[PDB]
């Protein structure tokens, strides 16, 4: 059995992965990437950010995110459309802009509504407000929270609502698996847009860590619990586990129980929907450019082969190998 085959025997939606359309021309990688044994979802690493969907006000641009929309429809896997509010990839006439409450709102309503509609009936989910807290639970300064507010969170929510009904719309943040000041602040956030009488319908754990900082299933299964008692759903969204090059036998084996615990996490709590490790290979991963001196975070090294990481996570979904 491969990793979507034990996810959906468990009760889960799928297990995926993200991938990025210059990665479409390695064959291997991409015949791996269309076996559905393994993937039942897919993810768009940047080519539905707004940089890459409206690179100057009002001319959008869906050629680069089609490509990976029609890759997925193809294969019958699940597609998590990402993502249409974060302080990252922004154009420069966002960042630059001279703006008031008013004009940006209208710009912010007049993106996600272009975008939505262009996608609508495609998307599974729709990460709408990505990343909008600092370590300590306040909020992270962007363009939107210096001109519009908080308000700018729920506006989102409810154009994306509007433009596909559909659609479960997802707020989506990493460190919430530790609980404490982050976790209470992301909970304070899905109270926001009911408040407001806005549509939100899930919370994405990005689940990023360095190998060995990932605490007990049971613990995990209390986080994701906090978030479940607020009539949402949750899912792991961007999983990967960083060791600090070079890998060892005791790093591997500690990297394999480490996701083994994330996804037994998911399995054991009603309302987790799925599990997606951002990208599959360590090929393509991310990391090396982020986490300087880190590196081989995901289940398959950059040969295309299985790591123990990969048999982790089949023991984590009750599989015997
Ligand atoms: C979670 C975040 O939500 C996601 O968008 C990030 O993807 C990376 O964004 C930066 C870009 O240069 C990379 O190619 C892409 O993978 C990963 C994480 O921050
Ligand atoms: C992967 O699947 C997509 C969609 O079905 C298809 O367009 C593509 O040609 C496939 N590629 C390989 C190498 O199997
Ligand atoms: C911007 O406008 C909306 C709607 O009137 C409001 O909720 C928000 O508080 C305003 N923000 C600022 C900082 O002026
Ligand atoms: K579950």
């Amino acid at each position: 059995v491969g990793l979507d085959q034990a996810a959906v025997a468990k009760g889960l939606q799928y297990f995926g992965t993200a991938t990025d359309n210059p990665e479409l021309t390695d064959i291997p990688y991409v015949t791996q990437l269309n076996n559905t044994a393994d993937f039942g979802q897919i993810t768009p690493g940047n080519s539905m950010k707004w940089d890459a969907t409206e690179p100057s006000q009002g001319t959008f641009t869906f050629t680069k995110g089609d490509v990976i929309a029609d890759l997925a429809e193809g294969n019958g896997q699940y597609l998590r459309c990402h993502t249409l509010v974060w302080y990252n990839q922004l154009p420069s006439w966002v960042t630059s802009g001279t703006w008031t409450n008013a004009t940006l709102t209208a710009a912010l309503k007049n993106h996600i509504t272009n975008v939505v509609s262009h996608y609508k009936g495609k998307c599974l989910h729709w990460d709408v407000v990505n990343e909008a807290l600092n370590d300590d639970g306040t909020y992270r300064t962007n363009i939107f929270y210096t001109t519009i507010g908080e308000a700018y969170i729920p506006i989102a929510f409810a154009a994306a609502a509007a433009a596909d009904p559909d659609a479960k719309l997802f707020y989506n943040d990493y460190n919430l698996e530790y609980g404490g000041a982050k976790a209470a602040s992301a909970r304070a956030i899905v109270q926001l847009v009911k408040n407001a009488g806005a549509k939100i319908d899930g919370v994405g754990l990005q689940a990023h860590f360095s190998v060995g900082t990932v605490p007990s299933t049971s613990s995990l299964v209390s986080v994701l619990q906090s978030f479940t008692a607020l009539g949402v759903e949750v899912a792991y969204t961007e999983a990967d586990v960083r060791i600090l090059l070079p890998t060892t036998a005791t790093t591997l084996a500690q990297q394999s129980s480490d996701f083994q615990a994330l996804v037994q996490s998911c399995v054991q709590t009603t309302g987790c929907v799925g599990f997606t490790i951002w990208d599959w290979t360590d090929k393509y991963s991310w990391v090396p450019s982020t986490f300087s001196g880190y590196g081989a975070a995901l289940p398959w090294d950059e040969n295309l082969v299985k790591k123990p990481a990969y048999n982790g996570l089949l023991a984590g979904m009750g599989v015997t190998v």
